[PDB]
């Protein structure tokens, strides 16, 4: 069965509004259209999108909306999806993927813990066991206070439901594992181990790097498509094409998805000589920079260097 | 060649010193006799520490000080050691390990990207490739905009010199690699593949949570030996013992620090249902616990509770 596994789009972004607005949505639609084109390519049979696909948590735009069901849609004609909305997807669409869910057997949507049965392009049965991000939120709403009984529960029935597959049990998560801090300087983080072991493949959204978590079983973030600001400078940035064969063990591909590249530069005083060295490394850069500097002045930089994004102090 | 791999002691740290000190000395003082008590049972041939084995980085304690110092003395009485200070190590440290550098060959320690080489317990040759971390400061301080050309050129280096070592080489490390944003919600990131590929370890240190980073070459940050606030719930701390063996792939194993648990309880009101609660989870809990609520109010908790350390809204 072959699966391409995408996610953490954030349709609609536009970055550095605070210091220069670049609106981000060609770039982007780059990435998801050559995506796309390959999961035509590679005539996948499933297609799992686990979450933060739009921006804006309140208030998506009109724009943003109808790119991501034109996506949706071109996906649908290729194989069937299923979506794991996540922390930062408007309510609102997680009422549509509800009310579109009931009506066809090529797209739906898991917003619980309750698992899923869905069948792929070619008939094969696939078992969706769903954890949705564990939102501080809904953990004052559920008044219960050790919140971790509760989702070591879950994770319980979802290894129960797992040994219960005909063809293949697929994990479906949208959240942080037990990563690396502390990078200087919260959430519900959940510890990797806790994954059920035995599903074929665990499909993981929230992160934006690249990571392939753990090999047994083969847990990926596939990651954002673009470099969203400049804590995104060294990771990698596309989606992943996912194969499962009863029999063997797991095998996968990245699709890199080419983004524009960000760079910082470091000045102690913006000189003449730092002048001319913004300059010049901006110049035939095809991504966006940004400078920081220690002490202070200032001349309109950005108005002469259009991919200068941000200056700090 | 037999290793022991500690790092991101803190020495000196109190917790939540804006809400209920807890001085961490004697918790600490716990996991670091257990761990130079395994090493010597093991009878290590070398001792790897990758920095912020301090807490504070400009006004370090007398005590944090003695605390250190001693530890350094027993280890060096079982296995030479090398130390690659990090960013919050105080600046005095730096200029003490430069100075009893010169006078010992049983500790040696590392401050800029020039390999050294040492000798183990027995003899054993061993190159050292180290890599202090890259401080914005630093970067501001050189003055070099595109700081990455220039860590790129130590990687190369590194990896040219790694090529003559003798016996062995061992990367030394202290950043954050291309790990895991966005975590809701900066540092010059480095990118795990731009550690040299030919070293038979590399011993990393800055992060808190034990990961093993990757294969080949085989990467670990060993984490802390304590949780230090609440964003490490989920974590594994510990040191890490590794051998290497000419013809061989490189071994490991995990000396847990077994450290008191942290926990995070979430109520909507502070109700006379949610006190109950507290109380009641708080009080066999051999750690230390935060609430966090949603609606407003309410009593002396922390007078009550000598493990409630954290109350937020
Ligand atoms: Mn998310
Ligand atoms: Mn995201
Ligand atoms: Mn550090
Ligand atoms: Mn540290």
């Amino acid at each position: 069965m072959k699966i391409l596994h995408t996610s953490d789009w954030h349709l609609g972004v536009t970055s550095w509004t605070s210091s220069r607005p670049v609106d981000r949505r060609e770039e982007l639609k780059k990435a998801l259209d050559k995506v796309v084109e390959e999961a035509e390519k590679r005539e996948v049979d499933l297609i799992l999108l686990t979450g933060d696909l739009l921006h804006s948590r309140n208030n998506p735009s009109v724009v943003a909306l109808h790119d991501l069901l034109d996506y949706l849609k071109r996906m649908m004609r290729t194989a069937p999806v299923v979506v794991l909305p996540g922390n930062q997807d408007w309510k609102g669409l997680k009422l549509f993927g509800n009310f579109v869910t009931s009506i066809s057997s090529d797209i739906t949507f898991v917003m619980s813990f309750e698992p899923v049965d869905v069948e792929a392009k070619r008939g094969q049965k696939v078992r969706i066991l769903p954890f949705p991000y564990p939102d501080e939120s809904e953990a004052l709403r559920k008044n219960e206070g050790d919140f971790r009984f509760f989702l070591e529960s879950r994770l319980n029935k979802l290894y129960e439901e797992a040994l219960k597959k005909e063809d293949f049990a697929i994990f479906m998560g949208h959240f942080t594992v037990e990563g690396l801090a502390g990078y200087a300087g919260r959430e519900i983080i959940i510890n990797r181990a806790l994954i059920p072991s035995v599903v074929d493949y665990a499909a993981l959204g929230h992160i934006h790097s690249f990571r392939e978590i753990q090999k047994q079983p083969l847990t990926i973030y596939p990651g954002s498509l673009i470099r969203i600001d400049f804590g995104e400078e060294a990771d990698e940035k596309g989606a992943v094409f996912v194969e499962l064969k009863r029999g063997e063990p797991p095998r996968y591909e990245r699709i890199d998805a080419s983004p524009l590249p960000l760079k910082t530069l470091y000045y102690k005083k913006i000189d003449t000589s730092a002048l001319k060295s913004i300059r010049d490394s901006c110049r035939n850069f095809p991504g966006y920079v940004r400078v920081v500097y220690e002490e202070d002045s200032l001349p309109d930089l950005m108005g002469e260097i259009d991919n200068l994004v941000k200056i700090e102090r």
